[PDB]
């Protein structure tokens, strides 16, 4: 139970560091307007990861 | 306390889940440009993010 | 050990409101396209922050 919780966490932290590996591509792109196209999708990779992240970290903390 | 820290995660994770729904929005406009509603759209989603982080520390408060 | 993951995910809830903070500046140049460098650069704080404040959690999580 306290591994379950452990456990847990450690997704939401990685669905968080997903979410700072999209924010600074974001700030990339933003900088630019001012290659994109690849940031795009390189953003669109981390978000996937961020979401499955998430979902896997909810999927454990219901098991506690 | 373990049945607080659980409650008190699932609005950590909700926050997430919030930011998530904004990055997508984000990636959206920034598509658009490259080739105001989706804004609007990207603060329903942000403040639902606070609320929801915001209650993760009240109830984090309590254990 | 559940003061310790009190501890981890207090810092994981910090990297979240950083990366709030990060997300409400994005809207702001977004609709701006004010003052784009400024704004782009705060959100590079904040995003550095989120980015120490969930390695800490990843460090206490561990202790777990």
């Amino acid at each position: 139970n306290i591994n379950k919780l452990k456990s847990s966490i450690e997704s939401t932290n990685e669905a968080v560091v997903k979410l700072q590996e999209t924010a600074e591509k974001t700030v990339y792109v933003l900088t630019a307007l001012q290659d994109i196209s690849s940031q795009i999708s390189s953003m669109n990779q981390s978000l996937q990861q961020s979401k499955d992240y998430i979902k896997e970290a909810q999927k454990i903390l219901d098991t506690v």
